[PDB]
């Protein structure tokens, strides 16, 4: 998805 959606995670 997006690093922003969750660093390093997603």
């Amino acid at each position: 998805l997006e690093d922003g959606r969750t660093l390093s995670d997603y």
